[PDB]
């Protein structure tokens, strides 16, 4: 009967979900108050260095890392850290290097040579201050007539960001150790810092990424506005669509020293105050399914897979996502759309759907992830229980550390 066969993946979905979920004690969550401490103390310091940075700055922290999909970034050419190996908490942080409003997005968004969901950034209309104090991270260039313009460049961004907190770190290291958290890593890949930071006997990663801060909603996004989602009458709306970010990552066609892509990483984080339980659920355990056989060359994002389940809260009554006893059919239904959306290679982003997330993605490697998705999709309960077990192994690696 095929209602056995929904038991079983609602069992595993559980007990996956009952080894997956963070539960810290007094003196983990104490462990990663410090390192998050230091963290905002060393940007503090940072700003203090060059007077570059914000002096009132606003940073977002997320509870993953970016390799595990919590931002819209570019997975590829990004080092593996393994959890319980390398890291035993995981964190990103959003430093926006740059505050702008929402009567300043026509001037300074520059998507004359940009895809869609990504934008270049004009400096030219700023202060005599900022641009002097940005033109060394900016793409300067100049023509025969008309301004000179300042594009806001993620890659010299990104390099002056790493070299100022490797001074800033590098100055902490000379003075006696008392106190202070043992950095176990810090490298910077891409437009990516990673550190690792050691506090007790736990150890935790935070990526930090160089960001542009904008206030207000973007105006290529101004269809989202329009139709009525499912956190409507939920959460206030104000909440949701007070501001976006500009992340350092680009499209394959953009230009990667120029480039920004729109991210609404703080949207979803109030998004996800809505987003059923058990709709949550099958999206941790679909993504502990696919990301692992579905990553190489070209991978598909858990980000991809978290715009999908977004999809699925829209086009879904509340009725149907209310129960608990479902699990097994939301898992099922990710994994139909991540078959639809790789047979089509389209994966329309959940606040500009006429973006295509897979357009990246050539034929050839998009059909091999088809076929390793019908294995998936034949027998996802043994899948399942494979990721069960790698949670497991983490858990206890990180356990052997602490203990």
């Amino acid at each position: 009967s095929s209602g056995a066969r929904v038991e079983e993946l609602n069992k595993l979905i559980q007990e996956f979900t009952k080894h997956d979920q963070r539960e810290y004690d007094d003196q983990r969550a104490l462990e990663i108050h410090t390192a998050k401490d230091f963290i905002f103390s060393m940007l503090g310091m940072v700003q203090k260095l060059d007077q570059k940075l914000p002096v009132a700055n606003e940073y977002l922290l997320l509870s993953g890392g970016v390799r595990e999909g919590v931002v819209d970034l570019d997975l590829d050419e990004l080092n593996v850290y393994a959890r319980g190996t390398d890291y035993d908490m995981d964190f990103t942080l959003l430093v926006p290097a740059l505050k702008l409003h929402d009567r300043n997005q026509p001037v300074t968004l520059d998507m004359r040579h940009s895809a869609l969901c990504h934008s270049w950034l004009s400096l030219r209309l700023f202060d005599e201050g900022t641009i002097s104090k940005w033109k060394d991270c900016c793409t300067i260039v100049d023509h025969i007539n008309g301004a000179t313009n300042y594009f806001f460049s993620p890659t010299k961004v990104a390099d002056w960001f790493y070299d100022s907190i490797s001074i800033v770190l590098s100055e902490i290291q000379k003075k006696p150790q008392r106190g202070m958290p043992k950095v176990e890593k810090v490298e910077k890949n891409g437009t990516i810092i990673s550190i690792i930071l050691g506090v007790g006997s736990s150890r935790m990663l935070y990526d930090i990424v160089p960001v542009v801060s904008f206030k207000g909603w973007p105006a290529v996004a101004q269809s989202w506005l329009m139709e009525n989602h499912f956190w409507d009458g939920k959460i206030t709306e104000e909440e949701v669509i007070s501001g976006f970010y500009l992340v350092p990552a680009c499209s394959y066609k953009g230009k990667k020293d120029n480039e920004w892509r729109l991210s609404f990483a703080r949207s979803e984080v109030q998004l996800k105050k809505c987003i059923s339980s058990s709709l949550m659920q099958a999206y941790q355990a679909c993504k502990a399914i696919i990301i692992k056989l579905l990553s190489r060359p070209k991978a598909i994002s858990p980000y991809h897979l978290r715009s999908m389940m977004l999809w699925a809260c829209d086009r879904l009554p509340a009725n149907y996502l209310a129960q608990e006893d479902y699990a097994a059919h939301f898992l099922l239904g990710l994994i139909d759309d991540l078959q639809h959306c790789l047979v089509n290679k389209m994966c329309p982003n959940y606040f500009i759907p006429q973006c295509n997330m897979l357009e990246h993605l050539s034929e050839e490697t998009v059909m091999l992830h088809a076929r390793k998705l019908s294995s998936v999709r034949s027998d996802p309960a043994e899948h399942l229980r494979t990721a069960i077990e790698h949670v497991k192994a983490a858990n206890r690696l990180t356990l052997e550390l602490q203990r």
